[PDB]
């Protein structure tokens, strides 16, 4: 048992629910939190703004200080760090952005960061500002990540297509 409530199962392992993952994290406490990230974690805008918005900017601050050290993340790939008062860890996924050009056959390699953790909040990878069709990006979900995700979707009619929608 956990702590998750009102959630739509999916799948054994997916569920998925019209939410805020700021307002969740805050609620829920959870062990991870994925932040939809980019390579250089700059947090500005969508579910990376709001997160580090909530955290009071100190997830940025955490943020530039591992880019000085280890420069940029790819796409596809993640890092774990704080989740300063939203959850215990942040895992910063990169999936592609659309609106940037990059590869969408990325975004199943950046689901797979998911595998790594035995339960998650996040958003849609890739969806949002990055341009994907979250349709899809739920499929690649369900395809791909094994371990128990708890989706946030905060767009009430997107939400309402992505379970009407599902197969
Ligand atoms: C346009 O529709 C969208 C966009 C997104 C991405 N997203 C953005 N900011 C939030 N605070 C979110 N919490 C859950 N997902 C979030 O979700 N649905």
């Amino acid at each position: 048992v956990n702590s998750f409530s009102g959630y739509l199962k999916l799948t054994d392992n997916v569920y998925i629910k019209n939410a805020d993952i700021v307002e969740e994290a805050k609620k829920v406490k959870p062990t991870v939190v994925v932040n939809a990230a980019n390579v250089y974690l700059k947090h500005g805008g969508g579910v990376a703004g709001a997160l580090n918005k909530a955290t009071n900017n100190a997830m940025q601050v955490e943020s530039d200080d591992y880019i000085a050290t280890n420069g940029p993340l790819k796409v596809g790939g993640s890092c774990v760090l704080s989740g300063h008062n939203l959850a215990k860890h942040c895992l910063h996924v990169v999936g592609p952005n659309v609106n940037k050009g990059e590869d969408i056959q990325l975004l199943k390699s950046a689901y797979e960061n998911f595998n790594q953790h035995e339960v998650l909040l996040a958003p849609l990878l890739s969806a949002g500002i990055f341009g994907a069709d979250p349709i899809h990006s739920l499929r690649v979900c369900v395809d791909t990540v094994r371990t128990n995700v708890y989706l946030a979707v905060f767009d009430k009619n997107l939400y309402d297509k992505l379970v009407s929608s599902f197969l």
